[PDB]
């Protein structure tokens, strides 16, 4: 009544008309295709690090990325989707009006190529990936009941007012002029510096692994780090090729960027590799490079002309390379490398957007941007300085709090003190734990648990 | 000659006519899309019963999924895709004028926004699906040959006919109104009663792995549980997806629907045994809960609202996580994994289907029903309690039929009698069998086949 | 200026007119999404080739997958697709035109449905599966540096004439009316005789695993091969399905063709190899039987009627069975396989595909072809024979003379001699190469590289 379409609310009455006509069908294909891909990127990277772990870690992160799946998807449909994309938000964050994903279906969503059930599908994977990135770099001795206490408020008050300030129709990053092509800094930037703030208060110090004349690289698993790896790139495709929102050659194009960003990432990682060991050819780290390149080409694929790809590929690979000797500095292994890879990688692709950026790439799918450096357009590299700087500034100072807030709580807290911890060989010569005689999670049916010596 | 559209047979002279005007071609994209979705499935289901056991199975499911992609596909090209669409069949099964899929290609299918050649293709996926859920629930002690043999019959006389009513352009559940949206019937509860045909004439009683006080969950490969959770949760996006038979926001609505069933089940059982241990974190329940989420929203996905969705997940993870324990009544363990997952949760899930269903979601693309509950259409209620009982009475009393006339028959006997039954450790020493030293399939290039100790 | 559509170049200038308004969307789509598709057929290629192999090799084909993704990207941005692409080539090569890809955007492919910047994508994923099967049949004592300088060279002067002449504009095979519907010579037929090259070149002689009487399966890891042929099976709906360029129902056709014949192949194996064991079930058999089906349909799968697509399993299956026993007659192993199912198998199918190529099945999306012997078209079967003959003898000759060059070039050697070759077990007792203690490549960072037994 009249029911016609109003761009609002549901976007207009099923019995009286067809939502479907105000989209492009290939369009809403290629988006819902890209959310499948972008899923299966979840347990790549629970993949990639259970694998590159120096430390074997109690929890396996490839059973824990369905954990965070599963934790991640109902706080989107419980009100993250709506911190995020409530059409009717401030600056910096959104509202409750689409709790519980009410009246979300058929207007246009802020991508206006797509109805709202169909962005709500595909950003939803972004902040899953997002939480098991979180879930990976805190998963040293981490309790499982606190953990997904932890993911929960962490995308409520860390991701999705990040996404917003990217994303929302009126967030204030959008505004500024800021470029953020696939969400480097709420995926990226945005995890890598929470990894930081888990690192340096709740990480383990003077770390053995960290300490005195140690291998750099130590792998539980070159397997899974390599099967990790596969799924994805192959699921990037998805999270670079649909942020067009559209079944446009941008799409298409930003696919190709992404594959040769990739490509020379991990060979550019292993090369310096190559250099720094005297010659030695280094397993973890050309996939180290692959992950490099494809989270550089992130907030780029779709802006930067094809032949710059291959420096979002190349100096990322070489600073991260650098960066993950800062563990020995620290003497600090736990969080770092997701810190390493996707803080540092982020921050160093969101930062040559401002460089490579045209608006001849740009409008290869009528979108209309100021471009960067290529147009001379030199503001703009201030405009992704202030980005980087406030999702680094965002995310380090609330995981913060949250970490400390919740080991203050004795049930919450993330992780034992360690004179707090029974060790399991000693659990196991006791009848209530004797599950804990199974140290491997291939035949264990239970989770390792942390135990306070204490019961 | 004219060669014009004709809506049967071929579709039309593609010499004179393009038959790919009648369709819309995104549609056609997101269909040949989901197929591809819905065919990982296939090892999907053996890697995820073969890592849940709790016996050491000699046959490998990762690799009878293979076996089983390689019967279906012929059993559906030979014979069975006619039997279930074509298109002049009774109320109770189609007929053989497609055998060999002769003229499937651009009429439209009973679904018609595609054309037979992609319906074809489509439908196939779900046969295959359907069986290595059987090769897999009576995969324990099987003998290959029969086992090949077994699935061609069990295919033609249990699936197609429950398939047809289901699908069939007459099929009599399609004219009552029951509703089943991505195929519950004929996948889930299908398998899952014929599983427990199995179970209870072939399987092992009195079994020491459910006998007296034994562990509900004790793995074979968590490994492979997540991995094969890990592909069917990937590629129900398409099973569930690609039920609408279109591009439409109806498909994204499903996946959205699909994605929160999983998540709540998961979260739901995990929980269920956390109170039930007394505080442990089940790894196994964790991935049966979101497989029980996937089995309950497949007949419901396109018809019901999204914040019912998470009832689909809660509900059937409760049910089923209890359902698991007669296992202990019964003393028996084999088949009754996929009863308990595929035959409960595909119970249930239809069940709360007459409960939710909502026109207005339906309508979404047009479809029409006269709803659920949800619009006090009461009786819709009987209409799902009818199929679920016949196909539950039809799967479970001719698989009994199937498994115990090939029992009278010595070269088909699927499962010998333990009395007829040469240990492998003795095969090892006979020269002849030397290779039943090896009993580690990893490394084995041959089946490690049950021998009659008669030769 | 004026900008419109040139057909040549870019295309046309983005701020004056919209490049993707000459292409249907869901066309473009359904390439994009079966680029993806190929992708993950690269590790694919390398758990296959490492699960079968009967010889531990040091180097791990699942990792060089990921090596081969990243030479293989890089290479064709470069210049193999100019080399295969620029639209201004004579009938045996391209030009440098498109190198760095410059220019590649919007203007129509060879494939007039999809525009460049998405065929560069598409086809590249084909030279990227070409590079692991060549890394794959010579990986045994590969050196790392040499092998990644090799496929770089080999892909610019094996592959890419090749292709050109397959699928260039002016390629004299497409000329001549050779038909190759999925890229099966520049693919299958020309790696699988650049396998024979490395066999009968760089190949151990006498090998103790070919020689004498030993099993001819005795894989490493039949998970691999396993997981393998899943990606693969799963890859090829991309690698067949999108070999028209469109998103007409001839694409659907084409994968249920590929799927039927990777049934029936796989089955067929499986068979012969139970009638030539006495009895025994073949685990290895059924994957390579599943290979041999999916290689023999590739130049076929468009073009042939549905009932024919068994044939390409059972004969490509049969015919490829026995040439594996070609590696006791020479007792040669290392490159073998390769050869047996892609170059054996390219040969058959290719073969094949002049008796069974019919036009009523080109004519489903518009396509004209004179047919083959099921049009009475007797001359189409010498054309796939000069196709065939002429791959052979520049896949064999060109890559022979690199692989020889290579050799007398001490850093380029891609195999040393093992009069040359420091054992792994005696390095380990060096301090300086004490990392080769670890020859299991699940955890050792570093690949073990053959070390010159003089320093």
């Amino acid at each position: 009544m009249s029911g016609q379409f109003t761009g609002t609310g549901t976007g207009g009455d099923v019995f009286k008309v067809d939502l479907n006509e105000q989209f492009d069908r290939a369009d809403m294909v290629w988006i819902g295709t890209a959310s499948v891909l972008v899923w299966i990127m979840i347990p790549g990277v629970g993949l990639l690090y259970s694998g590159i772990s120096r430390k074997k870690h109690a929890l396996s992160l490839m059973w824990a990325a369905l954990m965070a799946a599963c934790v991640a998807a109902f706080q989107w449909f419980w009100w993250g989707y709506s911190l995020v994309f409530a059409h009717n938000g401030s600056v910096f964050l959104g509202t409750l009006q689409n709790f519980c994903l009410k009246d979300v279906l058929g207007a246009p969503s802020i991508v206006k190529t797509v109805p709202d059930i169909l962005f709500c599908l595909y950003q939803g994977m972004f902040a899953a990936v997002t939480a098991i990135l979180m879930a990976g770099a805190g998963c040293e001795r981490a309790r499982l009941g606190p953990m997904m206490v932890f993911l929960f408020i962490w995308l409520t008050v860390v991701y999705c007012p990040i996404a917003y300030w990217t994303w929302g129709g009126n967030g204030w990053l959008v505004s500024l002029g800021a470029l953020d092509f696939a969400g480097g800094g709420p995926v990226h930037e945005n995890s890598g510096f929470a990894a930081l703030a888990y690192s340096l208060w709740l990480g383990k110090r003077h770390d053995p692994v960290a300490k005195g004349k140690v291998p750099k690289y130590k792998p539980h698993s070159v397997s899974s780090i390599v099967m990790g790896t596969i799924f994805l790139w192959f699921g990037w495709y998805g999270f670079a090729g649909g942020s067009t929102g559209n079944s446009s050659m941008r799409s298409w194009y930003a696919c190709v960027n992404t594959n040769l960003a990739a490509a020379t990432g991990g060979l550019t990682w292993m090369l310096v590799d190559w250099f720094r060991t005297g010659g030695k050819w280094s397993t973890v780290g050309l996939c180290m490079g692959a992950i490099a390149g494809l989270v550089g080409i992130t907030p780029a694929a779709g802006y930067v002309p094809v032949y710059t790809s291959v420096i979002f590929g190349i100096v990322p690979a070489i600073i991260c390379n650098f960066a993950v000797d800062l563990k020995d500095l620290l003497q600090i292994d736990d969080g770092m490398d997701v810190w390493a890879l996707h803080g540092v990688g982020g921050f160093v692709g969101n930062f040559m957007t401002g460089l490579f950026a045209a608006d001849y790439v740009a409008m290869i799918d009528g979108t209309e941007i100021d471009g960067g450096w290529m147009n001379h357009h030199w503001k703009q590299l201030g405009y992704q300085l202030a980005g980087s700087c406030a999702v680094a500034a965002w995310s380090f100072t609330v995981t913060s709090i949250i970490l400390l807030a919740m080991d203050r709580i004795p049930f919450l807290r993330i992780r034992l003190h360690e004179d707090e911890e029974m060790l399991g060989t000693d659990l196991a010569q006791i009848g209530e734990y004797a599950y804990y005689a199974d140290d491997d999670p291939e035949t264990n049916p239970y989770v390792l648990e942390p135990i306070r010596s204490t019961t």
